[PDB]
């Protein structure tokens, strides 16, 4: 029943699809198209703003956009992707195109078509609400080590846990990261045996569009089976807290990581639109179905 919104979609994109280093110009008017963004989609938006030394460029100013509808809910399903795109010496135009401004854009793209019910039947409860994370400076600035990554998420998981208000961060039932999103046939499993009946039911709802003729070409992502090894990524400092997290990137990774060909020229559109099509439905569902607290804490 969920229409597409591509045209959406493809705004929000270029939008989105421009070289944003931290502390860059590019990744200021991000920021600011994000939190735009946010609120003209009816979230409340707050901005997690902090400073912080890195290798190679010292202090810099790193913020994570977080946009929520029911900030009083007593839970929350918690949707997730980086803003920031890598520094590369040799390639300053880099963009990071699956990596990850489609994942951005397919989180405010879940909002827009989904808005019908997320601005309207979904504020009447107190159960619970959607919060959708722009983390800010998951990418190393020398070599990707504990130390260097994921300083935007390092920094709100600390935030969300210092706050009671229970802790904040307890009430997010699920954090739900994608990543590495916009090449052509990408491949989804399981990491997590705690999140294992939430990738069954994107696997369920992929099978459900293909059998109803709604998806494009003959590939399914969504496989039915755990993955043998993990990707580090921004939900470790969520790990370190026990938050569940169900982990939507790609493996394998996409041909053109961290290449100067990770551009808009490689993206696969009808893997893009699949992916928006079960992922929509999938958090529609989710919130849909929520009545008690999901607790997949085990
Ligand atoms: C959203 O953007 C994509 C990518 O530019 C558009 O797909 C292109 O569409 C034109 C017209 O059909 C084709 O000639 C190109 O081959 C497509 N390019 C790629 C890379 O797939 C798509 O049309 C856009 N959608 C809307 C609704 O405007
Ligand atoms: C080349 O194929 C791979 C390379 C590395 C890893 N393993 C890890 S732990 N990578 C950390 C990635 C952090 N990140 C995410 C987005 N930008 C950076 C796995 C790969 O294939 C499964
Ligand atoms: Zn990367």
């Amino acid at each position: 029943q969920w229409r597409d919104d591509e045209v959406h979609f493809n705004r929000t994109l270029d939008s989105i699809l421009v070289p944003r280093v931290v502390g860059s110009r590019g990744h200021q008017q991000v920021r600011e198209y994000l939190v735009q963004s946010l609120n003209g989609l009816g979230f409340q938006t707050e901005v997690d703003e902090f400073k912080q030394r890195v290798p190679v460029f010292g202090e810099l100013t790193f913020a994570n956009v977080v946009g929520t509808i029911n900030p009083q809910a007593q839970n929350f399903l918690a949707l997730a992707c980086h803003y920031d795109s890598k520094y590369f010496p040799n390639d300053p135009g880099f963009v990071g195109a699956t990596d990850s401004a489609v994942p951005c854009a397919i989180l405010l793209n879940t909002a827009k078509t989904l808005g019908a019910y997320l601005q309207k039947e979904f504020r009447n409860r107190s159960d619970v609400g959607l919060m959708l994370i722009f983390f800010d400076g998951e990418e190393a600035f020398k070599e990707w080590t504990d130390a260097d990554s994921v300083y935007g998420s390092k920094h709100l998981a600390a935030k969300l846990a210092s706050k009671r208000s229970p802790r904040n961060i307890d009430r997010i039932e699920v954090l739900v990261l994608l990543d590495l999103i916009g090449a052509r046939n990408p491949k989804f499993s399981s990491f997590y045996e705690n999140t294992d009946g939430l990738h069954s039911s994107l696997v369920q709802i992929e099978k459900s569009l293909r059998t109803a003729g709604q998806l494009e070409g003959n590939n399914n992502m969504f496989l039915s089976r755990v993955s043998g090894g993990l990707v580090d990524d921004d939900h470790r400092p969520f790990l370190d807290e026990n938050v569940p997290v169900l982990h939507l990137v790609a493996t394998p990774f996409p041909d053109v990581w961290h290449t100067p060909r990770d551009n808009a020229a490689n993206l696969h559109w009808p893997s893009i639109r699949n992916f928006n099509r079960v992922f929509r439905n999938f958090v529609y569902q989710y919130l849909k179905r929520h009545t008690s607290p999901v607790n997949l804490r085990f």
